[PDB]
C-alpha cells in the first residue's frame, strides 16, 4: 500500500527529508519506474541526472556484480586497487582541466564541491570564494554557503562563514547580462575582499537547480581572465551537467577555455554512490598526504560502475543521443508555446533542457502552473521535475539509454499536459 | 604488480589522498584479504570499522545482489522506498535516544556529523558548537572544524568557521581528568560564548582517530546535565563506535544518559556507502520540508546491506562475540605486558582496543616503537592500523565475524611482533 | 622646518599612518591655518568636515575652558555628570527619529558605528549588516567590514566576518540606479542571507569618502519600507553628513523618512572627540546595563564643546549659510564647466559639494587632472581633498563659518587652478 | 538635586550604558570629588585607573590651554604637527619593546587594541588571534571577540569572528598554573588552528577587569619563546597598568621579555582622550600607508596632556610613589585579614593593588560581602571599583598623586568599612 507507508514514512522520518511523490518504488529499469501497486511511469527525472546511462543498465549491472563477487570496501586510504587508478586515468584523459589532468575520487558531490574547495585554498592560502546566484553546490555547511538560494537550502543552518560572495547569472530572461555579473564580481573586489584574497570562483556551466540557464561563452572567458589574472582557482561544477547530458561528455567542452578543477558526480557512477574532482595537477598537489580522504571514497562498485558508464556512453554514442532528443523535446515544447502562451522560455544544452512558465494574464512567474501541468504529467505516468528560482521551471531529465518509442510516448503525454 | 600500479597511482592521482600500504587488493572474505600479487592478509582494519560484519558476508551480498535485480537509484527525494523506512523504524527502535525517535539516512558519516549539526541549529536557533580534543568527525569544511586534531586534516584547508571550540577529552595515561574537561567548557561559558548561544555538544563515547579513549561515566553524565540545563543538543557521534563493535549494539549502551542526536556511519552497511541520523523525533524535525536532503543518500543497495546488517548482529551474536573477542585480546596483551615495557596502556571496550607504547627509557610516547611492531605484523601477514595523538597507538579493528583459528593466529603473530 | 619634521616624523611613526601635506601646522582659527613656517592656508577640509563651526570657535574654546575648570574626565560610567544628559536631551529633540528618542555618547565615529551594530544585534537577534558600496564607517574591524571600499582601508587586515554583505549607491554617472540597489538587496535575500536573519542596514545619506553621492529620495524610501517589512534596523551615518553641512541639521531631514538610528561624530563637537548615536528608545534600550561603554566616552571637555556647537548652528544660522556657500560654489563651478571639459559632474548638499572630473578626450575617470587642480590650488595656498572610487573628485569641507571674503578668494583660487 | 538629573539620565540615555553612581560630578581636583550637591568624595577610581597623574594637575592644564590657544583638530592624516612626533620619540625612547621602535596615537584603547591586531595581521598575512580568560581589551566587535569575560561585554552581541581563542590566565587563588596555560595554547595548536596560521597572542601584564591578576615570569617568557619560534606577534595590552601604575613606567619593565607591541591609553593622556601602539619598527610599518588611522587620532590637546603626563611622571618621581603607596594599602588589608576572614586574597603590583572576598563561612565567590563593603565605605566618602570574574573583587585605582594625609583617611575609611 502506498498510503500506509507514506503514514509509515512521516512517523519515521524528519519532514526536513521531504520527499515529491506519494508512491514508493517496487522495481526500475532504463526509463520504466514501477511502484509497489503496480503502476508504471516514465522517468523523466533519473533520480535528478543521476541515471543517464539508465535505471540498471545492463553492463553496470554486470560491472557491479563482477566486483561485488570480490570486495565491497576496503578503505582506499588503507588498501588501494586498481580500478580507481584506471577510472582516474580514464578521467584524466578525458577532463578538459588546464595542465596535466589528476583526479580524485569521493562518494557525494557535496564533498567533491568540498575537496575542489579544500584544493583551491590550499594551492592559493586565500579564504575567499565567489559563487553565482541560483546556483547549487551542495547541502553540508560550506557547499550550503556556495549555494545560491537561500529557500529552502539554507533556512535555519546559519550563520555560514565569511569570505563567500555570490553574483548574479546572466539570464535572458531577467534582464541579467554577462557584463552584469563581471560588474558584480569587480563591485567584490572593490567593496568586499581582495582579488588575491579570493581562493576560487565556481560555477555551472549550465545551472542544474537554477532553471538549466547556459554560461555565455562570454562569461566563461571572463571567468578564466580573471582567475589567470589574480591567480583565482577555476571550478566548474559537472556534477549534473557532466557524462553526454549537455551532447559533449562534459559541459565545458563547449568553451574554449578549461577550468582548473572541474567536480562531478550522479551520472559518473550510473546509480551508484560515487564523485571526484578533476584537474591541474600542480593545484590537485597542494594538499600534504591526509589531507585529502574519506572513508566511503572511491568506492569499488561505484568505481566498477562508472568505468561501465564511460562505455556505455562511448559504445551507445549518448552524447550524439542527448543532442537528438534535446532536439525533439525543443520542437515540441516550442510547437506547442503557439497554443500555450503560458510557455515563458525553452532554454538548456543537448539533453539538459527546461521550461519556464509566466502567467498569461499577468507576466509574473507562476508555479501553480507548472506544478499543474506536473500534476497532469504524473497522473499520465510522467514524472516531472520542478526547479528555478521561483519553482517555476519544469526539466526534463530522461535518461539519455530512454527508447524511441517511450520518448514518443512522453512527448504526446507532454502535450497533453501543456494543454488544459 | 603491485609496484607497476603504485607509480601509476601515484602519476593519475593527487598526492593528497595518501594511502597506507604498498599493496593492491584483489580480493577478500570476512577477515582474508588477497592482493593483486597472491599475498594473504589478516585484515585488523576492517576498511576502519567499516567491517564488523567482515569483508562480503554472505547475507549482504545476497540482499545486495537482490536489490541490484529491482533498482539502485531512485533519488529518495523524489521517490522513496519502502526499506528506507523500515531501516529507519529499527534504528528508531534500538536507538539510545530518550523518547520517540527519528532516523534520516544520507551517505557518508562526515554528512550525517553536518546534518546533526544542521538539526541542531535549526533547533535552537543557536551558532555555536562545542567538541572535543582528539576527535575525528570528518573531512568537510564544518567537520573539519569540528574535529579536533590539526594535523593532518586540517592543514591548510582554514580559515575555520566561529562558533566551535574544542575541550579536552579525559584521558587517564596523559592526565586529562572530567573536571578538566568541565572547566574548559565553564571557561568557554564564561570566555568565549554564553551557553545560550552554544547549539549543541558533540563527542565519541569512545574517540576513533584519537587512540580508543573512552568516555568517563561522569563525563557523559555532566554533558546530559549541561545540555538539559542550557538547552543544548547532545551528539553522540557514533560512526565508528556503532553496531556491536563495543559489546554492546551502540557505545552509549554503556551509559544511563542517553543523548538527544546519534550519528551512525562506516559498520551501519558493512561495506556499503550508508549513513544516519536518529534522535529526538520533535528535535529531529526542526527543519523545514526541503532542508535536508543529498542525492545519493539512503542508496538502496546500501539500505538492504544495512537491513542485512542488523541482522547478521542479531543472528549471530556479534555484541556477545565483540566481547569475547576484545577480552582474549586483552589477554594476550597483559601476557606480553610482563616481557614488552613498551606496553604503556590497553584501553577500549568490547571489540574496540588499543595499545599504547611509550619509550621504555624515556617514558615519552613512542610512534617508532608502534611502527615498528606494525611493520614487524605486515610481514607476517597482519594488517594492523595506528592512531592517537602522537601515532603511538595501535588499535584493533578486527572484523567480529572472524574465525576462531584465524583470530588466534593473528594472537601468535601479535605476540611474535611484540617480541623484541 | 617642515622638512627636518617630515623626516623625523617618518623615522617615529608607522608608514601606514599615511600624511597628506608636506608641512606642519602651528596655528589655526576658523578657516585659516598656519604652518611652523609662517605660510598661510585656506582651510577647505575642516579637519575631514569636523570643523564645521570652525577651527578654535570662541564659543567653543570659551566652553572648553570653563569646563576645564571643572573636571576632563570622570568616566561616565562610573560617576556621571549633567552635561552628558542636557547634549542627550538636545539630541533626541532634534534626531530625525520617529517616536521617542535615546542617545549615547561615545569617542570616535567608528566606535558610533560599532555601537550602533551592537544594538541592532541586542535588539533583532540576528548576525547580518547590508551596506553600500562606496562606504565609510570607520577603521577598526567590524567597520572595514562595513566599508565598502577596499584600498586602501581593509588591505591585509582580513579575513573579515560572515553575515556582512555589499550592495551598489545610486550613481547618475556611473550608471547605477536605486533599482539596481535594491535588486542587489533582494539577491542577498534570495542567494546570501536570510532577510530575517539581518540585522542592519547601514547607509550614508550622503556619502562621504565616496564622492558625495546623494541618496535619492526613492532609496531612502524603498530602505525604510525593507527595514519595516523584514524587522530589520534602519542606520543612518551621519558622522560626516550631520551637523548643519548639507543645508539642514542633519541630512535625513531632507527626507520624509526617519531612520531607527543614526551615528554622529566629527563636527558634532566641532574639534574635539566625541561621537554618538541617538535613535529609537525602544531599539537603544535593548543593549542590558553593561553592555554598553567606553573609557572616555562623551568626554566632559568634548560635550561642552558639542554644547556649544548647537548654539552656534542656531545663532549663526549656519544650515542657512551652509546653502548660500553651497550655491556659490556651484555658481563658480558650473561657470567654469564652459571652459573645462574635464569636469564631468558637480553634485551634493547644502556646502557637502564635490565636483568629478573625466578625461576630455577618453570620458573615463581621471584621478591625475584631479591631483593636478589639487596642487595648482595648494601652491596657491587652498587646501583641498580627494575623494571617489577612482581618486578623481574633489570635495569642498570648508568650515561653514568661513569669512565671505576668504570664499570668495578661495572661488578665484578654484578658477584659476581648473583652467591653468 | 540628584534624584531628578538621576531620573532625566535614565529617561534620555540607553539602559545599556550602566552607571555605578547616583550622584553627578560637580568638579574634580587631584583626588577630590565633588558632586552638584557639595558632598565630596575621595576618588579611588581615577576614572578607571585614567587619572593617575590626578584631576586636572596643573601641568596638564597649562599644556591643555596652550594647546587651546593654537589649534584643537586638524586632523593629523591631513596636516601633521610637531607634538605627534616628539611624544612619540619619547615613547619609542622608553617603551619596552623588542628592537627599534615606532608608535602611533589612535583615540580610545579599544581602537589601540584594535590597530596592535591589525599590524599584526598585516605582517603576519595570518588570523588568528590568542587571548586570555578574564582579560578586558575593549567594547568594539574585535575587542570584544578578543575579551575573556562573557557577562556582562559580550551578551546580544554574537556571532564573534573566528580564529580568536582564549586560554586560562594563571591564578594562584583558583589553581591555575603557568603550566595550565601552555597547556591549553598546545591544545590550541593541536586542536583549533595551526600555531602558523596565529597572528599574536595578546595578553595583560597585570589584568585590570580581571582582578589584577600578575602574570608569573614563566608565563611571559613562555609567549615570547612560543611567539618567536612560531612568528606570532606579542602583544601587551597595558592600556591599564602603563603610566607607572605598577611601580615601573610599564609592567612590562618587571619583565626580561620584550613584547613586540604594547598597546597604551587611560593614563596615557591623564584625562584625555588618546591612545597608541608602540611596537618594533619593522613590524608597525607593516600596513601601507592609508591603512592606519582614525579622525580624532592623536588629538592635539591629548597629545599636550600626554607631554605633561610623562613630564608629571618623572618630575614627581610617580612609580616610586605607586610603590611606597601600594606598600601602605597591603599594609592595612593584611593586617585586616586577622579580623576580616572574608579577605582571601590580597594581590597587585605597585600601585595596581586588589582585594578579593570569599564568603567565610563557605568558601564561595561572594559579590555581595564586595558590594557592602563598597557601598558601606561609599557612605563615608571613599570611591572603590570592583571587578573579577564574579564581580567578588576590590580594585584600589586612587590617583598616585594623593596627598598623604587623604590616603590615610581613605586608609581610615577602609578598616572601618571591611569591619562590621
Amino acid at each position: 500500500s502506498n498510503n500506509e507507508f507514506h503514514q509509515r514514512r512521516l512517523s519515521a522520518t524528519p519532514r526536513g527529508v521531504g520527499v515529491m511523490c506519494n508512491f514508493f518504488a517496487q522495481s526500475a529499469e532504463n526509463a520504466t519506474l514501477k511502484d509497489v501497486e503496480g503502476n508504471e511511469y516514465i522517468d523523466f527525472a533519473a533520480g535528478i541526472a543521476v541515471l543517464n546511462t539508465g535505471h540498471r543498465h545492463p553492463d553496470l549491472v554486470a560491472a557491479v556484480e563482477q566486483q561485488l563477487q570480490q570486495f565491497t570496501h576496503t578503505a582506499y586510504q588503507i588498501v588501494p586497487y586498481e580500478s580507481y587508478v584506471t577510472l582516474a586515468e580514464k578521467i584524466n584523459a578525458l577532463a578538459p582541466v588546464s595542465g596535466q589532468a589528476k583526479t580524485a575520487f569521493f562518494t557525494t558531490g557535496a564533498e567533491a564541491v568540498e575537496n575542489a574547495v579544500k584544493i583551491a585554498r590550499a594551492h592559493t592560502g586565500r579564504p575567499g570564494v565567489i559563487a553565482f546566484s541560483g546556483g547549487f553546490h551542495g547541502r553540508t555547511y560550506m557547499t550550503m554557503a556556495l549555494t545560491g538560494k537561500v529557500a529552502p537550502y539554507k533556512i535555519g543552518f546559519g550563520p555560514f562563514p565569511g569570505s563567500v560572495y555570490h553574483v548574479p547569472y546572466p539570464s535572458d530572461l531577467h534582464g541579467i547580462s554577462t557584463q552584469d555579473s563581471l560588474d558584480a564580481i569587480e563591485r567584490l573586489f572593490k567593496s568586499d575582499i581582495e582579488a588575491k584574497q579570493v581562493a576560487a570562483i565556481i560555477f555551472e556551466p549550465v545551472q542544474g537547480e537554477g532553471g538549466f540557464n547556459v554560461a555565455p561563452k562570454e562569461l566563461v572567458a571572463a571567468i578564466r581572465r580573471l582567475c589567470d589574472e589574480h591567480g583565482i582557482v577555476m571550478i566548474a561544477d559537472e556534477v549534473q551537467s557532466g557524462f553526454a547530458r549537455t551532447g559533449k561528455l562534459f559541459a565545458m567542452d563547449h568553451y574554449a577555455d578549461k577550468p582548473d578543477l572541474m567536480t562531478m558526480a550522479k551520472s559518473l557512477a550510473g546509480g551508484m554512490p560515487l564523485s571526484g574532482v578533476v584537474g591541474n595537477a600542480n593545484i590537485m598537489d597542494a594538499p600534504a598526504p591526509g589531507g585529502l580522504g574519506g572513508t566511503y571514497a572511491g568506492n569499488p562498485l561505484a568505481v566498477a560502475a562508472a568505468h561501465a558508464v564511460l562505455n556505455i556512453i562511448d559504445k551507445e554514442s549518448l552524447c550524439e543521443r542527448a543532442n537528438q532528443l534535446g532536439q525533439r523535446l525543443k520542437n515540441t515544447l516550442i510547437d506547442a508555446k503557439e497554443s500555450v502562451p503560458a510557455i515563458a522560455a525553452v532554454r538548456g544544452l543537448g539533453s539538459m533542457i527546461a521550461v519556464e512558465f509566466n502567467d498569461p494574464q499577468t507576466g509574473e512567474p507562476s508555479a501553480a502552473i507548472a506544478q499543474k501541468i506536473q500534476q497532469r504529467a504524473l497522473a499520465q505516468g510522467l514524472l516531472l521535475l520542478t526547479c528555478g528560482a521561483y519553482g517555476n521551471v519544469i526539466r526534463f531529465l530522461y535518461p539519455l539509454t530512454i527508447p524511441d518509442a517511450q520518448f514518443d510516448a512522453a512527448m504526446k503525454i507532454l502535450q497533453d499536459a501543456l494543454s488544459d
